[PDB]
């Protein structure tokens, strides 16, 4: 369904230092988080409390798993309902030079309904990071509540905290594309979007790849830091604060000469959840800018969409 | 990678026993419960769906497969829902067909499963779906009914519950004129149980289906466009501890005619525990399978392929 | 895709295929009858050794026994070499292998470099050799059966030097996925040859049929022992019209191994192509060259010798 | 292969601004094509009397067949004896972004035999042309055998004009890749090779596209110049030269924005000529530096290989 698309080679005047970093654990990071939100829809956060150990053992398992034979790791795909998938991203012909896990969570663990890891050690080191990952983003989302005012403590947190929670968690590897190493453009390794649940948490390894759009369109390359958490508001959450957290947009470009290895949780709420603006961020007589819409329906929705796509345009109100 | 061809089935493959169930006579619930557990498969007749239904639905979806293959495909692909060609599910099985999957809601279409666009097909689908999932509950009761528990709504219930997990499908089988006249048929779609509760399927005339008899002969199911055909499916073989013997079947590409298939499924909620009906464990009785939720048995089913023994591997040992 | 065909019944064999014995009075006339009615005849008493052919084939047998990939690398088949399921250059298939060689007279030409493996270029050229002996003596039978008194009026077109002569091998494997089924696969689609002829062994296994005058389609039972001969377009012309050549195909054995021999006789590039003065034309005037470069942009099943028709 | 490889865009730093010149209607050509011909393999020809008017109609003519639909063309397909093609260049593989004609010529001419193209305009106009630059084939091979001391002053054209000589001419069109535009990376238009004959005399439009390498490996990009012809030492003039010439590797890099026409003559000798270094050229004891071999062995072992391969090393001692 059509190739890789490829993209210009980034610059080194790409580069962008100014991701707003928070350290959660300390005084003024509700604030520094919303205004992270609020300009970039993306931050870095440190001294988030998860051991470098258990990162490097996820990722050493990872490597190890991804190292296998192309009709080895074909057994455990493909990616739908979970599982392995090599290059196709979705049901709609997107590609990326990429191969990944696509896995389920109940709660703070792996699904034992998804039975992609087999391997009990790859397995067991992903579900030390994975209640790792998950407290951090728990700890995000009430520092969001909190530097929004709202007294309510768990006011986003609870929304994967309840049970039947919607939560994905993705492992992805670009390896280097040789072929092209030198020649002014370079393969997407995973093509423009922004992600619909309400954040995803990213953790990567060393090598470099993933990009921001800029709210004036530009696209600027992130620092790669192993031992940083990264964090992307949602289209869901964007809902949930009426507009002022915009979905950031990022892509991945793959690096020619290293692997990039990537572990990203996704929070999404129950199915059933009805999303709209928290009635608490609502002035009096503010209007919602979406259509009334449930968790299922919108997944849906973009289960049916392109990668690149403005899936909230559609919810929105006209 | 191919799509497996077949022994072209001949007349000494029809069968004349498939059990017939009238829907409207009292003594429907013991037919029912006796087919089921003997076939795990039967015909209904007098089911109160007007034939003006389900021909204005199958017309509708004739129009719709007439049209060319790139205004198809966009409504492509399948899944989460929508329509498909030649694949069936995500491992790699194929058939001799073009489908569409939709999502219902209660009993209608829902509002969003969008495909199909076009108003006037999705009014007759929404007809006909009616009157399916009426035929339905009625066959589930019957079935309660002739398994003597008291509660009339036992099964019914979990097809009609809020959050109801209802499939519906539309399989377009077209003639394969290259292999006309010579000796073996495309597979239309490959040997599989169903893994819900309850399919009932309505055809056009065209030859096609076949059923697995116990002692594993394939034999032909003559078609017959005015009544239903009923499946216990895997979730049932489950709620009955064995008793109802999920039917595995196949369609048999006809080189020569289209089939046009309708099918409803009936699942119930995605958290649902599947597990024999306490009314059905005697004394001390032990249950043949290990418990599941049907959103595990659907996710594991998703993971299989097509003719795998799915139950297998949620029995006990 | 390759194309299906009506698995072939028990019904349809042909008993009645004419048999030329070589080394008996009347070959002359056999062979002269089987031409005109069938375009197709066996040859028996031909003087090729049983031991020739079997290592010519257990050779062919070895190298197609090696891997895809080492198989591959003699690949693909043309100017020659090995090829698989393609036929041609306009999107013919069949279920079949096999290796397309150049003759230079009666061996493989130093310049075919496939095979590599001496052992089985000395088995395929030792048969090459015997059959091509076999291919002049058949068509000197013709000549003395059409009233010729030069004996090698149509001998001497492919012992000319830059005779145009190909040899082909070919491997139908078995087809696990059809097995008794009544559908089979197609193993190499019907044509003509383009040739003057055609020299056929096989092992034992089935699959060779023939199109009638009708013209049915019907088997001819393998004999590992013998060679069937085809008229190709070439002699049609040769002959004005009097052989017309053979429509032929192979139907794939689904659970056997068939492994074919055939030798081409064809003239020299330069050899302008009529109707032999001796024999009087309905066909226009060109050359060998001319009929092999038009072949080769057709399908397999097209009627190439239309376009020179009047 | 299967994908058509991509290769860096080429800047202006990468503008080769020596190419040799070589006024064909002066005394100093002789000279000029020697030193060209030992040191680049390949030189620019000017005043070469080809009327611009035959180049333009050939072209547009060229660019009517090319903008025929693609059914339209693919009649005239396959490539092989004779014909069109697209993309796939010769057995083993290789891929270009290009379509082509690749046709054949008798005497002066296109052959009769080569039925492609069927438009008498089009042939009428390729034959002008052809006629023209066969000329000019000539004339630059007898500057060459002046220029090396030969006294007989055809002892290289004449392999050419000789009867049954294989002369091959081809047209190739490298339209836009709009996907590509400004992203740094071009594609291949036509892989690296040599050519296996003895000279091939090119035009194009001006539509940049045409590399070569140099004798130290750099890759550097020619100036198009849509009236002048370029000229390529094959790599069966470097065994008659017996290595002096050094046939040029080269390619073509397909241009984003602009479709890109070229006419390429291909000298080439009878088939069973044998072809190894002229005996003027061995100084007494000499030795070859090659196997002996001919033409049709060359051409065939040609298409044995891949495009990129070094045709010339199994026949060399
Ligand atoms: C075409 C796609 C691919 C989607 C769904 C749809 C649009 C959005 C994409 C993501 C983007 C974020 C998550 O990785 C994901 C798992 C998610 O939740 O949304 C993706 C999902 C997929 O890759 O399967
Ligand atoms: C058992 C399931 C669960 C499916 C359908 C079927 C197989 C594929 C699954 C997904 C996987 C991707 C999307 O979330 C989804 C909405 C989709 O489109 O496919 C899923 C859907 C569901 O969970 O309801
Ligand atoms: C390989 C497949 C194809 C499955 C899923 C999996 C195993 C069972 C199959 C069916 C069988 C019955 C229904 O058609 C179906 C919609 C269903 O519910 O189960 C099928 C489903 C699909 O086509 O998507
Ligand atoms: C479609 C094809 C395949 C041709 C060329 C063209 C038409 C005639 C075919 C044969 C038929 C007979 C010989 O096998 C053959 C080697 C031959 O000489 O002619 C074939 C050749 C080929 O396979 O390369
Ligand atoms: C080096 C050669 C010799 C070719 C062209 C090119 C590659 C393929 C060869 C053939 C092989 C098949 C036909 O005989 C032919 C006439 C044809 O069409 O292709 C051949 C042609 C030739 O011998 O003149
Ligand atoms: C891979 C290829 C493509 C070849 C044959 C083989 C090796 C050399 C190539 C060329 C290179 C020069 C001419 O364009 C050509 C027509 C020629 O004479 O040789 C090419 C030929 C072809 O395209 O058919
Ligand atoms: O893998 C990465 O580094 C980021 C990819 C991403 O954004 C996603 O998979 O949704
Ligand atoms: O389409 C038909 O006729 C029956 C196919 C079937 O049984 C199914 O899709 O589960
Ligand atoms: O004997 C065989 O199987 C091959 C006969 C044939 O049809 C051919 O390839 O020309
Ligand atoms: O087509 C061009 O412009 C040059 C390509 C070339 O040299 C060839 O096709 O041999």
């Amino acid at each position: 369904v059509d190739h890789i698309p490829l993209l210009r080679s980034p610059d080194p005047g790409d580069v962008f230092s100014g991701v707003p970093v928070v350290d959660l654990g300390s005084p003024g990071a509700a604030r520094a988080v919303v205004d992270a939100c609020e300009r970039y829809g993306f931050f870095k956060v440190v001294n988030h409390g998860v051991a470098t150990d258990t990162m490097d053992k996820a990722e050493s398992e990872a490597v190890r798993f991804f190292s296998q034979t192309q009709p080895d790791k074909d057994r455990s795909g493909p990616a739908y309902p979970f599982g392995y998938g090599s290059k196709r991203i979705g049901f709609n012909g997107d590609m990326g030079w990429l191969e990944y896990l696509l896995l389920a969570l109940d709660d703070a663990s792996l699904a034992d309904a998804c039975t992609v890891p087999s391997c009990a050690v790859f397995r067991a080191a992903l579900n030390e990071y994975i209640s790792g990952v998950r407290k951090v983003a728990v700890r995000v989302m009430e520092a969001m509540s909190e530097g929004l005012g709202i007294a309510q403590a768990d006011a986003l947190s609870a929304l994967v905290t309840a049970e039947g929670s919607d939560q994905v968690f993705r492992v992805n590897h670009y390896p280097p594309c040789r072929a092209l190493q030198g020649l002014g453009c370079s393969v997407t390794g995973f093509g423009e979007h922004t992600d619909p649940q309400l954040v995803s948490v990213l953790r990567s390894n060393g090598t470099s790849g993933l990009q921001i759009a800029l709210r004036d369109g530009q696209w600027v390359s992130v620092p790669s830091d192993r031992d940083s958490f990264f964090v992307n508001v949602g289209d869901s959450l964007q809902v949930l604060t009426n507009g002022r957290f915009k979905s950031v947009k990022h892509r991945v470009v793959a690096n020619s000469l290293k692997s990039r290895v990537s572990f990203i949780y996704f929070g999404g709420p129950p199915l059933a959840q009805r999303i709209a603006p928290l009635p608490q961020l609502l002035g009096e007589g503010e209007q919602s800018l979406y259509k009334e819409f449930t968790w299922d329906e919108y997944k849906k929705a973009a289960y049916k969409s392109r990668l690149g796509d403005n899936r909230l345009a559609q919810f929105e109100k006209k």
